[PDB]
């Protein structure tokens, strides 16, 4: 349900995708990330087959952590129409708040495609 993202699959899964993606950049040892885990799963399940929801261990994969300016954890990004310019998510860390942000991002995505 939450797609595990790594340097090896990030391009294929996210960058080359026309799906809306939410990506959590986390560290396993981080208490804040640990508390987010169930809420991230909650969002991923609510968004099944609507929005793709992934997670990068940015503690391990510093390459990806460095690329998206991850200085601390969790860092949440929204990958919309321009996959080269993700938006930083600064909303609430509940599944409910994340889902609302995803819906807003979808509205923006489809409206831009329409023109």
């Amino acid at each position: 349900m939450v797609i595990e993202l790594t340097p090896s699959n990030f391009n294929r899964e996210v960058i080359q995708s026309d799906s809306l993606w939410l990506v959590e950049f986390y560290a396993p040892w981080c208490g804040h990330c640990q508390r987010l885990t169930p809420e991230w799963k909650k969002a991923a399940t609510a968004l099944k087959d609507v929005v793709k929801v992934g997670a990068v261990d940015a503690d391990k994969h510093h390459s990806l952590g460095g690329q998206y300016g991850v200085q601390g954890f969790p860092t949440i990004k929204i990958f919309g129409s321009n996959k080269n310019r993700p938006e930083d998510y600064q909303g609430g860390r509940t599944g409910e708040a994340i889902v609302d942000a995803a819906l807003s991002a979808l509205r923006q995505l489809v409206k831009d495609r329409l023109g």
